C-alpha cells in the first residue's frame, strides 16, 4: 500500500474488512450513497483526500491510488483533530470522518476490524 | 447448530465472522468488553438469552449452547423490536444488541458478513 502515518499492518486490516479480504469491488449503497472499492470510500472523502488518480471510482478500485486517499486523509484530519496516530484513532477517522476518532459510535467499527484474523490490537 | 428463527446458514455465517472461521476461541477483550467463543457472546447478552448451559464461558465455547443463546437473543428481542425475521435483522440485532437492527452502525457488520464465501444474499 501507499507509505503515511497509517502502517501497512492497519491498511492492510482496513482493506479486509471494508471489501471482504481486499479486493476491488467497486461502489455499494450504504447509508444514502455509493462507497467504492478496497477501502469502501466514499465521494467527499476522496475529494477530501486530494482528489489522487484519475477519478473517485477508477482510484477507489486501485490498490495505491485508494490507500495514498486514506493516507492523505489521515494527514489532513487525524493531525487537526488530535486523534490518537495509531490503528484504531486512524480505522475510527476512516469509518466515522474528520473527527470519528472522537465518536463513541466508531467504537463499533474498531471492534469489527479487530475480528478480521490477524488484526485483534493492530497499531 | 440449535434450531430456532436464525437459519442454519446465517448461524454459519456468523459464526465464521464472529471467531475466525467458527472455532472455540474463547474470551478476547476488545473496546472494553469480554466476548466469548463461538459467536463472540458478551456476559449481559448470555444473561438475555436465557442463561443456557454450565455458565457464560463453557456456553459460549459450545457449538449448541452458544447458537441456542443466539436463536433465544433473537426470540427475546427481534420480535419485540419488530425487527426484519431474517439474517440480516439477526445478524445485526447480534452486532447491536436489542435494536441493532435498527441502528445505522450495525450494517458494516452485515456488508461483511455477506463477503464470507458462501454468504452472499444469506436469509
Ligand atoms: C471512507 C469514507 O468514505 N468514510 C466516510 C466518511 O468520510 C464520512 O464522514 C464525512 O466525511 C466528509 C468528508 O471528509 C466530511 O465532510 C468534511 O467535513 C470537514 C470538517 O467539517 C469539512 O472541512 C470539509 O469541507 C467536508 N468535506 C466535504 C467534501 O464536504 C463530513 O463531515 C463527514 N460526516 C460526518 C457526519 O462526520 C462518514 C459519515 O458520512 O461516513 C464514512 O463512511
Ligand atoms: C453477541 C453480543 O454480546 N452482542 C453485544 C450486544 O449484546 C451489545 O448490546 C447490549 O446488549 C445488552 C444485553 O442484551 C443490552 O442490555 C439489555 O437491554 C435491554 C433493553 O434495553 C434490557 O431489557 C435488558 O435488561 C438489558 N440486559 C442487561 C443484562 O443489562 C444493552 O442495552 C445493549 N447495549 C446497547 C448499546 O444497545 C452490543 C453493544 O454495542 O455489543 C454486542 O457485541
Ligand atoms: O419479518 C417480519 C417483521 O417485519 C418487520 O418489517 C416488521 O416491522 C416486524 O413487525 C415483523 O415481525
Ligand atoms: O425470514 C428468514 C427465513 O427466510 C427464508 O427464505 C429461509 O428459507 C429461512 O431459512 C429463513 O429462516
Ligand atoms: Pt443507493
Ligand atoms: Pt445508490
Ligand atoms: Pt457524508
Ligand atoms: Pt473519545
Ligand atoms: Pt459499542
Ligand atoms: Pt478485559
Ligand atoms: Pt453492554
Ligand atoms: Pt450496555
Amino acid at each position: 500500500f501507499a507509505p503515511g502515518m497509517v502502517s501497512q499492518k492497519c491498511l492492510l486490516c482496513m482493506c479486509k474488512l471494508e471489501s471482504g479480504g481486499c479486493k476491488p469491488i467497486g461502489c455499494r449503497m450504504d447509508v444514502g450513497s455509493l462507497s467504492c472499492g478496497y477501502f469502501q470510500i466514499k465521494q467527499p472523502y476522496w475529494i477530501d483526500c486530494g482528489k489522487p488518480g484519475k477519478d473517485w471510482k477508477s482510484c477507489s478500485n486501485d490498490i495505491n491510488c485508494s490507500s495514498k486517499c486514506v493516507q492523505q486523509y489521515m494527514k489532513r484530519y487525524a493531525t487537526h483533530y488530535r486523534c490518537p496516530l495509531n490503528c484504531e484513532g486512524f480505522a475510527r477517522e476512516h469509518n466515522g470522518g474528520p473527527n470519528g476518532c472522537h465518536s463513541s459510535r466508531t467504537l463499533k467499527y474498531w471492534e469489527l476490524l479487530q475480528k478480521i484474523p490477524g488484526c485483534k490490537g493492530v497499531k
